[PDB]
DNA sequence: CCGACGACAGATAATTTGTCACTGTACAGTAGAATATAGATGCGCATCTATATAGATGCAAATTGAGTGGCCTTATTAAATGACTTCTCAACCAGTCA
């Protein structure tokens, strides 16, 4: 991708600072494409012989019920201790 | 007859491509950021300037009131009016008469 920084100092390609172009929503509209087309659908490296996708969703131990996402509100900081 | 070179065919490792097994290495919070400088621009405060004088003064007409200088027939009479001055202002005895 362009703009791209180097793993560190001494590999930065000096033309970084001029040569970018993305914004944040360019940069998720690629890393979710790639997770999902790619990345979840390659072998899983210690088997060989499955997707990654495919070996998680045979190996739950039943399908989960999808939670309200009103119940994600236990996602709410707590205030411990203010007083009425 | 003997030796050298070209045509055609045949066999072959070098080259390239593909597949397969073993492996060094990055993933590990992190370079946008700190520190000088010149150069232009803007707001504030002081430091002059040039204009604008009205009040005071000097002077020169313009009367203005107040002076001063120069020029002029006279003698008798009479009347009138108004004045002044002077003078004067006794009292009983002696001689007639109806």
């Amino acid at each position: 991708l362009p703009g791209y920084t180097g793993s560190n100092v001494q590999e930065r390609p000096e033309d970084a600072e001029k040569d970018a172009r993305l914004t944040l929503r360019e940069l998720e509209q690629l890393l979710v494409r790639y997770i999902v087309d790619r990345y979840n659908q390659s072998i899983d490296a210690r088997m060989g012989d499955q997707t990654r996708f495919e070996r998680w969703e045979a190996g739950l131990p039943t399908v989960p019920v999808p939670i309200p996402e009103r119940d994600l509100d236990i996602c709410l900081m707590k205030q411990s201790r203010r007083t009425v």
